[PDB]
């Protein structure tokens, strides 16, 4: 069978903390008060949520209210503890309140409100600075829940709420994130098909927290190099393609082989034989602005395929790729 994996960091965070902490299905949800929401306009719609503009009639403000499709109550209340959890850390979404839903017959979460830009409009205007700035921002975010016990696995550009008049980040959507348990084999159905970790696509289940390191250099590499995204694949198979055109074939045996995992026999005909890249293949023109030989070096330590040789997220903020970026 595949060999076993261990968090590097972090890894028995909740093995010490009390059960309560990590314990979800036990959670008893402290509900608030319907009526002091008002719903305003509709965000947007998924499988999971509607999520809705609201006011806070007590203080006049504006929130954000994710009214939650019909999904098992342990999923409701693992997204609830989570978020309680994490409240108050460094650019994590504010949940304010959880009230029930009198049309729905669901909870719906009241977060803070974020006066965020759209991502297909912000990514054309930031510069070599500003990416630099917001990488060490999402970077404070993931090591915070990870320091917590917590993976996101959904980490993307959607999911980074970005208010730029006044630089602020929060990192949102914490539906799919889960408590880290040594030896906790979890499921890879998780974050979206381009910034899925290699670790998602052969189907290696004891997974941990550097799968949303993963995640976080897609989402570099498509910032640096002005491709979005950058890793395209059509569907799962060729997701994991696209990534062996890049870091090469040879290096993915060395990664499966090395947890003895076996690949889909499906792979036979579509995989190939590919070198790996130096990344200096994707610099043109038009993004050599935004690229450096620290954004290189760091993108490089952040997509390997062993998820045990990423960089930590407390490491990846010690890269001199941050060294201009005005720390407070
Ligand atoms: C505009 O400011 C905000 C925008 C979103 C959030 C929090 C969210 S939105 C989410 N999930 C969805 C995202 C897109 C579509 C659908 C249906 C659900 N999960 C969260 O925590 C908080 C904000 O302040």
């Amino acid at each position: 069978g595949p060999v076993p994996s261990r968090a590097r960091v972090y890894t028995d965070v909740n093995t010490h903390r009390p059960r309560e902490y990590w314990d979800y299905e036990s959670h008893v949800v402290e509900w608030g008060n319907q009526d002091d929401y008002q719903l305003v306009r509709k965000l947007g719609r998924g499988k999971y949520s509607e999520v809705f503009e609201a006011i806070n009639i007590t203080n006049n403000e504006k929130v954000v209210v994710k009214i939650l499709k019909p999904v098992k109550k342990k999923k409701i209340k693992r997204e609830i503890k989570i978020l309680e959890n994490l409240r108050g850390g460094p650019n994590i979404i504010t949940l304010a309140d959880i009230v029930k839903d009198p049309v729905s017959r669901t909870p719906a979460l009241v977060f803070e409100h974020v006066n965020n830009t759209d991502f297909k409009q912000l990514y054309q205007t930031l510069t070599d600075y500003d990416i630099r700035f917001y990488m060490y921002e999402i970077l404070k975010a993931l090591d915070y829940c990870h320091s917590m016990g917590i993976m996101h696995r959904d980490v993307k550009p959607h999911n980074v709420m970005i208010d730029h008049e006044h630089r602020k980040l929060r990192l949102i959507d914490w539906g799919l994130a889960e408590f880290y348990h040594p030896g906790q084999e979890y499921n890879v159905r998780v974050a979206s098909r381009y910034f899925k970790g290699p670790e998602l696509l052969v189907d290696y289940q004891m997974y941990d927290y550097s799968l949303d390191m993963w995640s976080l250099g897609c989402m570099l590499a498509s910032m640096i190099f002005r491709k979005e995204p950058f890793f395209h694949g059509h569907d799962n198979y060729d997701q994991l393609v696209r990534i062996a055109k890049v870091l090469g074939t040879e290096d993915l045996y060395d990664y499966i082989d090395k947890y003895n995992i076996e690949l889909d026999p499906r792979f036979n005909d579509i995989l190939g034989r590919h070198s790996r890249k130096r990344w200096e293949r994707f610099v043109h023109s038009e993004n050599q602005h935004l690229v450096s030989p620290e954004a290189l070096d760091f993108l490089d330590k952040l997509l390997r395929y062993d998820h045990q040789s990423r960089l930590t997220a407390r490491e990846a903020m010690e890269h001199p790729y941050f060294y201009t970026v005005v720390k407070d």
